[PDB]
């Protein structure tokens, strides 16, 4: 017999109590002894709660969103929500209102967490645009400047530059750094019909991310076979790394000095991630790992959120990818200095 907040087991195949499917939702205090609020799972699309928690713990993000309340829209709803979650004392909060706003805009399936992540960021960034203020903060925080050049025979496929708020990660050909590097610079081929010519042709496209934004939001979009190689790789989920734009390419390394012939080096730290838990029943759910700075003790602590259960955990557990019941879904890296700023 174990307390529900027990978050390890001996055998890697047994889902520990803290990760289990919690009772339907009335006291939740036995599930949470922290000062951080969990979310009521009795809402539509309750898997979005894991992603709401994730963003709630990005300082640049929290602070900007709650700041808007001092100026209707699911930005401001997210504002009210974040604010309730901070000042509530670990008391449960509801994403009810936020869910409503989302709906108005008319089992965890493959890609749905990633799809919701892209939608949410894009939607927040667009609303941020709707203020005649400027009012760029989210755009500049998450914005990946992505250039697509096309080698083609017909001279049409004009180069495009779009600002994307997240980076989609697919397989390469071990740790996470080369995956991110590949997503930020790659050359691919595909069959295509030219919108201008109508010619069908194999085109070659070079996709280049131009900048290293202060928040990198990663959507893992891998095959389950690729996930099996991730679990076998110890230390796949790198906790911190250094990046630089070197010769029009993003280069990412574990240490700063591995970065050569570049004049500006940026440090990133893992802030949090959302993971899918798969039960023995094959029942499925999202949890959230986050890292929060305690500037008095000059250290970070790691928290795991499972709906309304919240438990402080070791960094070892927080970075462990080897559990067959665990799959990373969405990962956030954050400028190391930003990560230490206070939540207002
Ligand atoms: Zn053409």
């Amino acid at each position: 017999t174990s307390d529900i907040q027990t978050y390890t087991s001996i055998n890697k195949y047994e889902v520990p109590p803290a990760y289990s499917r919690l009772p339907l939702t009335f006291d939740f205090t036995p599930f949470n002894n922290t000062e951080y609020s969990g979310l009521d799972p009795d809402v539509d699309n309750h898997y979005t709660n894991a992603i709401i928690q994730l963003y709630r713990f990005i300082p640049e993000m929290f602070n900007f969103v709650v700041g808007c309340l001092k100026d209707t829209t699911l930005l401001t709803d997210l504002g009210y929500l974040f604010d309730m979650m901070e000042r509530s004392h670990g008391k449960i909060c509801s994403s009810s209102n936020f869910q409503a706003s989302l709906k108005s805009l008319t089992s965890i399936k493959r890609n749905m967490p990633q799809k919701f992540n892209r939608f949410l960021l894009s939607q927040l960034i667009k609303e941020e645009a709707q203020t005649v203020n400027h009012n760029i903060t989210l755009n500049q925080c998450f914005g990946l400047e992505t250039e697509i050049r096309t080698e083609c025979s017909c001279d049409h496929y004009d180069t495009t530059v779009k600002l994307l708020p997240s980076l989609s990660i697919s397989g390469i050909n071990q740790n996470i750094l080369p995956y991110i590097e590949y997503a930020m610079k790659n050359v691919t081929q595909k069959n295509s019909i030219c919108p201008t010519c109508g010619k069908t042709e194999t085109i070659t496209q070079e996709c280049t991310v131009k900048n290293l934004p202060s928040v990198l939001s990663l959507e893992l979009s891998l095959l389950d076979t690729e996930f099996s190689n991730i679990r076998s790789s110890k230390n796949w989920l790198t906790s911190e790394f250094y990046g630089s734009i070197i010769k029009n390419k993003a280069v990412l390394r574990s240490t700063a000095s591995e970065l050569k012939g570049t004049s500006h080096i940026f440090k990133y730290e893992l802030n949090g991630y959302v993971a899918k838990i798969t039960d023995n029943n094959n029942e499925t759910r999202l949890v959230t790992y986050v890292k929060k700075y305690n500037p008095k003790e000059n250290c970070f602590k790691w928290l795991m959120f499972n709906d309304y259960l919240v438990v402080e955990i070791t960094e070892e557990e927080a970075l462990k990818m080897t559990y067959p019941w665990k799959t990373p879904e969405i990962i956030i890296y954050c400028d190391a200095e930003e990560l230490r700023k206070p939540f207002f």
